[PDB]
């Protein structure tokens, strides 16, 4: 990499070390500079080696508009109930329906962006700090050879060492668990979640080889 | 964290971390500079106190046991299965070469047994082996901050410069972390009187399962 690209990476990395979790603007900035088109094409090609991956780039399945209230009426063992409950408790607002996902790079980012909270629920990762690290290790296992989630792991390890080292064991226990769970699970990329709202979460996890 | 990391400490820690990111592995100078600003005396005091909770830890700060001079050639005359031979062999193959205050003993004991921890834990010398060993250290030296920050810098270096190692690097981290929590404390061991112990028996005694 050029010295210029390197300084933009390190500057974004420093902003993430110094700011709270969930700094999506700086994560996006780090992403732009860290995952270049060559990296993104290799991720697209790897994900495309499975039939579910290949089809998802062809069909570009999107979530669509989500009715949190209606999902919250489902039986409380379903994916739909659990997802809605996760959104209420964490004060999260569902993703805005997006339309420009033509290029594979744009579908990759839009699909992963809008299903982030669903992957939280399906992998069983809490939204506390060790749970975010756990989910990032899970992403790292599934999106090889991506660079972003590896760097997000690094940023959270440094943040732990500098500001809150009492969390060390819980943070590395989470990273360790999400890495192993990520290697063992089936690919989550490309799944059409809005057809699974009434599926019981535990059976969905079992069929995905997720053992929470 | 109840103690402060001041603005000034944060600035010095980040500058030291950036130099480690831009330098190759094995920069023991720059690692010492990160250590000095990151493991400040409050942290070193807690590490000493935590390590002194065991009898071997307490004794090690009293007696301050040091390796002393070591004759690699003589150690390399021992049976193949021994710690002494295995260590000497490790030094020869990689062409490596080998205090009254608690914080000074702490740093000098860990610095001089670093190669021995490599041998005893079974960590290779390549980059994934260093990360494995670093994870082993952060399991054993809670509430230290240096080794966690060293994991962070090697994950960032992998993301930026050598992403194809990602799998090996996180497999190494994961194995070292688990092995480190499961093993008995390695700190404070007088290795100079274990050279003739078969390495595999010493590992069993220490609950090290490679
Ligand atoms: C494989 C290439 C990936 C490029 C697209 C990445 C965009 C995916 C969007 C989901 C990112 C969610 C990560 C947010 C973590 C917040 C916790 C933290 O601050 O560490
Ligand atoms: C608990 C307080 C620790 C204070 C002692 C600090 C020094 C410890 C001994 C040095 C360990 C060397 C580990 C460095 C591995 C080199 C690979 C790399 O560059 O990442
Ligand atoms: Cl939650
Ligand atoms: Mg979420
Ligand atoms: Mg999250």
């Amino acid at each position: 990499i050029t010295q210029s690209q390197e300084t933009a990476i390190l500057e974004s990395f420093l902003e993430l070390v110094k700011s709270p979790y969930g700094n999506f603007a700086s994560i996006g900035k780090l992403s732009h500079v860290l995952n270049d088109p060559d990296t993104l094409q290799k991720v697209v090609a790897v994900l495309s080696l499975t039939p579910q991956g290949k089809q998802a780039f062809e069909d570009r399945p999107m979530l669509g508009k989500i009715d949190l209230e209606q999902l919250h009426q489902l039986p409380n063992y379903t994916l739909g109930y659990m997802y809605a409950d996760h959104m209420i408790r964490n004060q999260l607002t569902p993703p805005p329906v997006n339309e420009n996902v033509n290029h594979p790079f744009m579908f990759l980012a839009a699909h992963l962006g809008e299903t982030h909270d669903i992957w939280h629920v399906v992998t069983g990762c809490d939204t506390d700090k060790p749970g975010e690290v756990k989910l990032e290790a899970f992403y790292t296992a599934q999106l090889i050879p991506d660079r972003l989630f590896l760097a997000l792991l690094a940023k959270n390890l440094l943040k732990t060492a500098m500001y809150e080292v009492e969390l060390c064991e819980q943070i590395l226990d989470g990273l360790t668990q999400g890495w192993m769970m990520g290697k063992r699970a089936k690919p989550l990329f490309g799944i059409e979640w809005n057809k699974l709202w009434e599926t019981p979460l535990e059976e969905l996890q079992t069929s995905l080889n997720i053992v929470p």
